[PDB]
């Protein structure tokens, strides 16, 4: 199917620009609003990323004979203010990679390709997982105003159905 | 120093670069040469270029108040057509790297810069060492006509003290 | 070679000084400010500087042949008044340290002695890991105003592939 | 207490120009004399000089209130000729120590301060077992000619229920 | 680079002779002088001399690309009278090595070539190392008069965070 | 005995020389013809050679009173230009090893030098078992035209355990 080549392969270029991203706001956070932590936390979000995240796309495309595409373009020259303006944009991007997703699920089970529709149940799950487990480190920022107190939480955090 | 900064910060770009092209030729050569192995070894290639080697730039401008810039933009839109030729044209990369790495260290020696000579000498070292990896896997493409052995050679090849 | 026994006689002289100047101040935190991990960090550089920073000095001075000197004058007569402010000239004195020790290289550069920047590519890579932790603790006192949560933090912090 | 805070500091000021001394007798012993097991000797007893036996001192202070001092002038400008009146010169300052102690120890008990007297004790013990391991080596230059013999007897040294 | 080639080269050639060479002062020592230990130390100065130190030589041309040429030509004609002489000569042989060793590493730094200079900061460490370990013994014939008292602390000699 | 110093320091000579030639002949192979392996195996015929075939001779020399004498002379000027030349020429050196060593042996026979013929036994049953596990090697270029098997042949031969003969152990 060709549509779904299609959409696959934006979920691979989507990914590895997210990844890029989430890395310089990795650096940008440890180095410029002095905590490193939160940098820990993002730059792990960028590794998974950049890693599973397109290493079972290119699998499925092995496995079923589909095509491949690499156009890869980044540039970050805006950042914003805060460590809390930081990690809502964070919170922004995954919700928009939740809603591709979905948009990719239903067009799978509007071809009859069952097999699509069985490989895109993990990328299901995996929105919902990311989206709770950054939304925990956003609502942190609203119960606490001192920083080493909201640098300790997130190092003792980085420290069923949806596992 | 803004000079080493410049050049710190192309490097950085250059080795994001060569990582997206590793693991689409990862790809190619395990689905369309028939050649999983092959595959392996250029994905370890292109895991390395995207891990330690921009993880140590970005931590040196932590540590030394360097200021980090991020600018991509690949490519890929043009394929070798052997095995043969797609080791080749990664020991091309490779010796490319060499050079660029060489400019940097004679740079920061002329600016009176020792820290960074310090730092880029792990650049250099690891240069040598994944050109050597690299030219014992192109070799093995003039040494035999059969896939199979060069494919078990290879997968038993992926299974110093100054060049360590 | 006569310029390079001078400037690492130098060497020898600040160091002693610098680790003497820090046991006072691990005391006058500890003491007059009511932060003993501060005291405790800061007395671990003491020691550290009246360590091995003048053990490799007199050892080297054995090996190569050169003579030693002994000249020590320090004299404490005046103090910070918070911990900030005391932690802040402790970072001031190891920023001055990497450029002494600069200078050192490029003049052991400049006579063709080759043991001696073999020697001092240590103290190179030693004065940014210093300067690295130091500022560490330096950055805590932007980032709160209770003194407790400060102290909880450096205690945690008292109890890499290139600069390790 | 006034004079007991004078006393001690005065203590505290001897034992770091003492260990500064050391140091220096320690290199020109091994370096110059070719004697390296004597230098380790020596050694020893400078990091012992620097070490406890201030800390000591400054730890009272901070548990009693009293305040500390710093003011350091060394230099080395005079070696004796042999190792013989190296150790000689070693064990006078030794026998020095004690008397400063005594002195200390006087003062302590006509104040009624029962806690200085009660602290100086570790002091008024040291001292005598130090006198001791320094004469052990001192009766060693008297007993033999041969450099290598007291050499593998030193060495071995280095390798109570009253004085412990 | 034909020139970093030609000095390797010449360094491979002392290497295999200065090897040979203390072979045959090994089997001198223990045989004709009757100090069958200062035998084992020599002999454990040859092995070293004709291991790694061109090991390590044709394995970089194996790396890099240079050819290696072989022209050995040794001949004892002549030998010291002593113990003494002999580990003086051997002395002499090992600081003129530090000399040789130097001018290469300035040639390399004089191209532009900083794989040359990280490989020869190897020999530039072990040049040093090696002097102090033979001085340690020369040392000893002028501190005792009594073979068999040097020979025991030879014998306990052959049973560095820099220059490790 | 003069004759069984004389034999007993060319044999010195001898080997000192060709230990030097096989270094250079491991490099070569290695690095010229793309067969690592077989580089391994004549660098350890080299380290052999420059090893303890020199030290009991200098060993027995201490013990029973001899001379030794140092005169090395070598030069590669000229290289083999296969790795099925190379590994003949090695066979070569090996097979005129053996020829020298039963000289020595009928010499010390012939003085009533009983040590020295206790001592160069040694040698003679060293000289065959060498020259059968070079002749190993020097068939299986006959036996295959692949590269890369002759390659893992030669690795298995090397790499996996040394089993001593009972008679020529
Ligand atoms: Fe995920
Ligand atoms: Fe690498
Ligand atoms: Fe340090
Ligand atoms: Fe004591
Ligand atoms: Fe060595
Ligand atoms: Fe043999």
């Amino acid at each position: 199917s060709n549509k779904i080549n299609d959409a696959l392969n934006q979920h691979y270029k989507l990914n590895v620009e997210l990844g890029l991203v989430y890395a310089h706001y990795a650096h940008v956070a440890d180095d410029e609003f002095d905590m490193p932590y939160l940098g820990k936390f993002i730059q792990h979000l960028s590794e998974d990323k950049l890693g599973v995240h397109k290493e079972y796309i290119s699998d499925y495309f092995k496995r079923n004979g589909m095509k491949l595409k690499t156009d890869v373009s980044v540039a970050v020259k805006s950042i914003p203010s805060d460590a809390k303006a930081l990690i809502q944009e964070v919170y922004a991007r995954e919700n928009e990679v939740r809603d591709h997703v979905k948009a990719i699920a239903k067009l799978a089970l509007a071809e009859d390709d069952y097999e699509s529709f069985y490989f895109i149940q993990w990328y299901v799950r995996d929105g919902l997982k990311d989206l709770t487990e950054v939304d925990d480190v956003v609502k942190l920022f609203n119960s606490s105003n001192d920083k080493l107190i909201i640098e300790e939480t997130i190092k003792e955090m980085v420290e069923e159905i949806w596992g």
